[PDB]
């Protein structure tokens, strides 16, 4: 059994970039559950081999990482052309692990046979015609099946937790009491504005010392739809292995997604921030049944709750401590089932 694993669209080196890290963490936690497998980028490295000097047909199992195939301005994006020549080859079954609702499995030809550099590429050598298998990060498969409405070759679909990844690695470690400098922080990009709303509404004009680490820029916040006065302070972003720590920097850190993700997606920042030292606040609507924590405490519905909840926080040293200690309690519950974690997801991949 030998496993060959590839992001779609990012080339892969080490930690310095966070496509490249989200390969590795998973390259590792395959491994660490007794499986052979080996990455597959444009050149080799530490921890990548080369799609130039391996035989994709020489894996009995292809497993893709989600990523955006768009190409801009410049010189041909061979990240994603060179990994979509490599999954055209392979002969077998894909599997697609679906983190990201906005970066469904999608043929590049469409969007090449159009561009000035077409003429370096054909349909024959770039349409990836196998069966593919997505494993879903969301519970629910009608909104995976939606994403993937216009790929044919797409024929089965399964829920697994891929991102629950980061707290079953064998040096993972819960984060330690911090000298706090911030109110509340939230880390990520402007996911094009699909959470603009949100954004808006927990973290500017609160009044409150907020940070907004990441991609994200203050002018990108400019949709009529969400007006505001004063926005958070925004800072560069950082490598994904020193996210934890950087949420332990705040009393709190804030949980939201996407439209789609509500009573569905179960984060990688859920458990970056369960896992920092950062009490995590949840906006209701992600997770209207308290699946996450059964304790109304970690739930936020507006704006004005959120404020009320981090000032309480500010006042009672114990209150802190308290929900830190029920927080970590119930990461831990999770981290107790690796076993079944990692079961299911040697089944979702046919082994
Ligand atoms: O400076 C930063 C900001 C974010 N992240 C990573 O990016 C994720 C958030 O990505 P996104 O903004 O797409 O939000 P999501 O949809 O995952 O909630 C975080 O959980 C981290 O893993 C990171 O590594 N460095
Ligand atoms: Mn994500």
């Amino acid at each position: 059994m030998k496993i060959a694993i590839i992001n779609m669209g990012n080339n892969v080196i080490n930690f310095k970039t966070v496509p490249s890290s989200e390969t590795i963490y998973l390259f590792k936690v395959i491994s660490e559950m007794g499986l052979n497998v080996d990455i597959i980028s444009l050149k080799n490295g530490v921890y990548t081999k080369s799609f130039d000097e391996v035989d994709v047909n020489d894996y009995d199992r292809l497993i893709v990482v989600n990523s955006s195939i768009n190409f801009f301005g410049g010189k041909p994006n061979l990240a994603i052309l060179s990994a979509q020549k490599f999954m055209a080859k392979y002969k077998s079954k894909i599997y697609y692990l679906f983190t990201d609702i906005r970066l469904p499995f999608s043929q590049s030809w469409p969007n090449v046979k159009n561009r000035p550099w077409a003429y370096l590429y054909t349909e024959e050598e770039l349409l990836i015609k196998s069966p593919i298998k997505v494993i879903s990060q969301g519970i629910n498969l009608d909104i995976a099946k939606a994403a993937h409405k216009k790929v044919d070759n797409v024929i089965e679909f399964e829920y697994f937790p891929i991102e629950q990844y980061k707290i079953h690695m064998n040096d993972f470690q819960l984060s330690k009491p911090t000298k706090k400098t911030l109110d509340v922080i939230y880390g990520g990009s402007f996911r094009s504005g699909q959470r603009e709303s949100k954004m808006v509404e927990f973290l500017f004009d609160t009044g409150l010392n907020i940070e907004f680490f990441g991609n994200a820029r203050e002018k990108q916040f400019k949709n009529p739809k969400y007006p505001w006065t004063k926005a958070p302070v925004f800072t560069g972003k950082i490598p994904m292995n020193m996210v934890s720590e950087k949420n332990s920097q705040a009393i709190a850190a804030l949980i939201i997604g996407d439209k789609n993700y509500n009573d569905n997606f179960i984060t990688l920042r859920v458990w970056e921030t369960m896992a920092s030292d950062a009490v995590m606040l949840i906006d209701e609507e992600f997770d209207t049944k308290h699946r996450i924590i059964n304790d109304a405490r970690f739930y936020v519905n507006n704006r004005a709750e959120l404020i009320d909840r981090v000032n309480e926080l500010k006042h009672s040293d114990v209150l802190r401590k308290e929900m830190l200690s029920i927080q970590h309690d119930i990461l831990n519950k999770t981290r107790a089932k690796k076993a079944e974690w990692q079961d299911a997801f040697k089944k979702a991949i046919d082994l």
